[PDB]
């Protein structure tokens, strides 16, 4: 059932981080599950700080609601950022200090492939409106995999690519209009890339679409609350059909609708 998005509710609080580490962070479920993980598994990241490696893993939505990790997975490699998404089996995220994004399998802790993302901007040239280090952004939608990012060649606009999951080539790539440093965020929800205004408004909206299947660009104004007046990360999650983001320390998730 896919159509544009029309409507996101309100959001909801499933795990306030009780330290500083995770004022901003990444929590995320996998769409595609494999063995031995469900929909259920969850799995967090609290990203403050510079050498961050620590994935906590809870097989249960009650374990990532009210108790410790059953598993702590400790990266090879320092992680950036809050732009990391899970897809079946992998944790893929972008190293720290670099433009390259990894494919960590969860089930044996092996990096399965590692790609330069061409061309894109990192560390703090092209991050979203908070900064951060947020210049490039994984997402998850109905058709797979993808990287938003930017370039010098696109001036900073928002550039989107769909990758391949299991080698991180790069298969098409659309660039938009929108200036990645003056959104708060991003995802995809089928196909159209979707941006939120601020990140620390109780009144934001989600404010622009680029369809990548029409070309056609669109300014929106669809309601968005930001309840803890910084969010650090929001991503949409196909199989739920629901965004999940990190604000101000809270692991919170957004009923939406589409047409
Ligand atoms: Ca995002
Ligand atoms: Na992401």
């Amino acid at each position: 059932g896919c159509g544009e998005l029309v409507w996101v509710g309100e959001p909801l609080t499933l795990r306030t981080a009780e330290t500083i580490t995770g004022k901003y962070g990444v929590w995320m479920r996998d769409p595609k599950p494999t063995y031995p993980y469900t929909q259920e598994t969850t799995w967090r990241i609290d990203t403050v700080g510079t050498d961050v490696r620590q994935v906590f893993e809870y097989d249960l939505i009650s374990q990532f609601m009210q108790g410790y990790p059953s598993k702590v997975h400790i990266l090879p490699r320092p992680l950036e950022s809050t732009g990391a998404v899970v897809y079946s089996g992998s944790l893929y995220f972008q190293g720290a200090e670099s433009r390259t994004v990894i494919r960590y399998e969860l089930n044996t802790e092996t990096v399965k492939a590692e790609k330069e993302i061409p061309g894109a901007g990192y560390h703090g040239q092209f991050p979203y409106s908070w900064g951060g280090y947020t210049d490039i952004d994984l997402a998850v939608d109905e058709a797979g995999l993808w990287v938003i990012y930017s370039t010098d060649e696109a001036k900073g606009a928002i550039v989107l690519s769909k990758l391949n999951p299991e080698n991180l080539e790069l298969e098409q790539t659309w660039e938009t209009n929108i200036r990645k440093q003056s959104v708060a965020n991003a995802f995809i929800i089928c196909g159209t890339l979707y941006t939120v205004s601020s990140y620390t408004s109780a009144d934001a909206t989600v404010n622009f679409a680029y369809d990548t299947g029409t070309g056609i660009s669109k300014t929106l104004t669809i309601p968005f609350k930001n309840r803890y007046k910084y969010s650090s990360m929001i991503d949409y999650n196909p199989l739920e059909k629901k965004l999940f983001a990190w604000d101000n320390l809270n692991m919170v998730t957004y009923d939406i609708k589409l047409s």
